[PDB]
């Protein structure tokens, strides 16, 4: 699995920790950043939701 960064490079996110994806894009800010569903459920307010592909946030 893969994931977005903020730098606008690609990283690789290993099963073995990395499972969740988060992508958050604003109009003052854009910056993308998560692991662990643990760790991506620490945002509350919003939901977190990763897809099954590469490069999904």
């Amino acid at each position: 699995l893969q994931c977005n960064t903020l730098d606008g490079g690609t990283e690789e996110c290993i099963p073995g920790i990395y499972n969740v994806c988060v992508h958050y894009k604003s109009e003052d800010e854009e910056y993308k950043s998560c692991g662990i569903q643990e760790e991506c459920e620490d945002a509350e307010g919003a939901t977190v939701l990763c897809c099954p592909e590469d490069l999904c946030n």
